[PDB]
Formats: structure tokens, sequence, C-alpha cells
């Protein structure tokens, strides 16, 4: 909408106070004009029609329980925008400052979040499996990264390309979480998963097997569930990424870590310059090696470590 840029204040899903960029025109809307062509947050009102209504508030204060998922969807979209712009010189998901749209309060007791081809969508959770999913910065960044992937490599959402797609979203979800630097880790969704159980998460990049996901190509899933295991086989690539960044010895193969920033540069370049819609794991290895070669040189430690990491997870 047309209006003037304002700054509201509210509380997120975890009870933390934050400022948010709003727009005033009769109401205060969750419309942040400070980033690209805007970040817009909508109320789906427990229904499934999208996007719903642009979030309107009378007083620019967002402290109601009902407000919390909107505050976080809006704020964490801003953090994710900032990560891509400041770290990778990418302007929004399409590289041309496309408006970023999110809807919260999607459906009833909805234990998921997704990119629907055009916007981000967040359930509230059922209160047991999940609390409102926009409370997780890694979740918000995971979702926006699906848009980045779709506009770039275009990895088809099934089988190995789909597992790469998923891992890309977990990798950048995590790198955004580290960028914001509040309780960062290499787990996925820990801030919103199972409020009654401490110390768990949906997936682990550092040890995928802790939640039953494969950490080696010989353990890949080849059945039909989950689009051919896109959230399962992502563990193989997540583990490779974790090893590239942090190092370790895995099934007897030692990897020299090169740190998060270089992991991000290598994978961002692979995603945007080398991967294609049908890339498989072997082709991802080749894309990562080439990306590291471009950035650091063929004789570099960075190239050597990429090779070691893919060796460790059984991908040649
Ligand atoms: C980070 C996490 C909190 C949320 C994450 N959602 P997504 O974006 O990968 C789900 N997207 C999806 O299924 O794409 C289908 C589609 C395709 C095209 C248009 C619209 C929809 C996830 O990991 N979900 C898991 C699962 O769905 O298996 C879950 C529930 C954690 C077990
Ligand atoms: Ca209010
Ligand atoms: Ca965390
Ligand atoms: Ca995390
Ligand atoms: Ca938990
Ligand atoms: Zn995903």
């Amino acid at each position: 909408i047309t209006g003037t840029s304002t700054v509201g204040v509210g509380r997120g899903v975890l009870g933390d106070q934050k400022n948010i960029n709003t727009t005033y025109s009769t109401y205060y809307y969750l419309q942040d004009n400070t980033r690209g062509n805007g970040i817009f947050t909508y109320d789906a009102k427990y229904r499934t029609t999208l996007p719903g209504s642009l979030w309107a508030d009378a007083d620019n204060q967002f402290f109601a329980s009902y407000d919390a998922p909107a505050v976080d969807a809006h704020y964490y979209a801003g953090v994710t925008y900032d990560y891509y712009k400041n770290v990778h010189n990418r302007l929004s998901y399409d590289g041309n400052n496309a408006a970023i749209r999110s809807s919260v309060h999607y459906s009833q007791g909805y234990n998921n979040a997704f990119w629907n081809g055009s916007q981000m969508v967040y359930g509230d959770g059922d209160g047991q499996t999940f609390i409102p999913l926009s409370g997780g910065i890694d979740v918000v960044a995971h979702e926006l990264t699906h848009a980045v992937t779709d506009y770039t490599a275009g990895l088809i959402y099934q089988n190995e390309s789909g597992a790469i797609n998923e891992a890309i979203s977990d990798i950048f979800g995590t790198l955004v979480e580290f960028y914001a630097n509040k309780n960062p880790d290499w787990e996925i969704g820990e801030d919103v998963y199972t409020p009654g159980i401490s110390g768990d998460s949906l997936r682990s990049m550092s040890d995928p097997a802790k939640y039953g996901d494969p950490d080696h190509y010989s353990k890949r899933y080849t059945g039909t569930q989950d689009n051919g295991g896109v959230h399962i086989n992502s563990g193989i690539i997540n583990k490779a990424a974790y090893l590239i960044s942090q190092g370790g010895t895995h099934y007897g193969v030692s990897v020299v870590g090169i740190g998060r920033d270089k992991l991000g540069k290598i994978f961002y370049r692979a995603l945007t310059q080398y991967l294609t819609p049908t890339s498989n794991f072997s082709q991802l290895r080749a894309a990562a090696v080439q990306s590291a070669t471009d950035l650091y040189g063929s004789t570099s430690q960075e190239v050597a470590s990429v090779k070691q990491a893919f060796d460790a997870v059984g991908v040649k």
C-alpha cells in the first residue's frame, strides 16, 4: 500500500521484543519499505486461502499472542534479505528486489511451513509438535532459500535434485542463523520444535543419523515417500557441508574445515552458476569443486577440503 514508513515494536513467538518496519496509512501495516520492493506479511486467519489480508494493526504495537508469528515472519524475512544482500550481493530471491510475501496463521494446527511458488507460508503448529513456525530464523531462511533455489538452479523437488534443494535450504537457513548470531547451531528448527522436549530438533547437519537421516551415500533412501526422500537424503549433503565448514573425521575420512563464510561462498556460487534442475549428488560435488576452484584456486585448501568432505559421505 501507499503510505509512510514507520517503526513498530512487538514480541515474537519466543517472547523477545523487536522493532519492525511498518507502513502507515490509516492502519499500520506489516510492510517494510526499507528492503528492496518491500517485505509484506499477511494474516491467513486459520484458513488456507492465500495470501489472506495484509497485516493491519491500529497502534503499531504488536504484543498480542496473535501478533507473535507475524512479528517473526516479518522480522526474520528482513534478516534473510540482509544476509543475501550483504553477504552474496543478491537483491531478494529473484536478484531484482522482488517483493517478499509471507502468510502466517495458515490453516489450523498446521505442523509445517513452505514456499508455494510465489510466497512463504507458516503454520501455527499444533502446540505439541510445533509452536508457530516463523519463530525459527533457520525456518524462515529455509523457506526463502527455496525461492532463491527456484529462481536460480531450479532443482526439481524429487530424488537427488530434491535432496540437494532441501540441503541448500538447510545450509543457508543455518548460515542465516549464524549471521544473526543468536543461539546459532547446525540443527534445524530447534526453536519451534517440540516445546515439551529440550535439546531436540527436526534434523541435524552435524550428525544427521541422530534423527535417522543418512550421513553417507550408501545409506541413501530410494523409496517413494517424501518425494523420493528429499528431507531424508538431504542429510548426506548437509553432512558434507558441515564437514567443509567445521572439519572432522567421518567413516575414517578426515576433512580440514575452512569455516562458514567459505562454505557459503562455495555453495552460493554452485547454486547460482553450476547447478541445474536435474543435478544429482555427483554433479553437486563437481559444481562445488569448480566453485571452490574459481574462488580460491585449483591447488587451494578449499578445493581439497570440498573433495575430502564429499569423499567422507561417499559421493564421487
Ligand atoms: C524447516 C522446516 C520447519 C519446514 C520444512 N518445510 P518445506 O519448505 O521443506 C515443505 N515443502 C514442501 O513439502 O514442498 C511441497 C510443495 C511444492 C510446491 C509448492 C508447495 C509445496 C520441512 O523440513 N518440512 C518437513 C517436511 O515437510 O517433511 C517437516 C514438516 C519438518 C517434517
Ligand atoms: Ca496493536
Ligand atoms: Ca539455534
Ligand atoms: Ca538451528
Ligand atoms: Ca523441542
Ligand atoms: Zn524445505
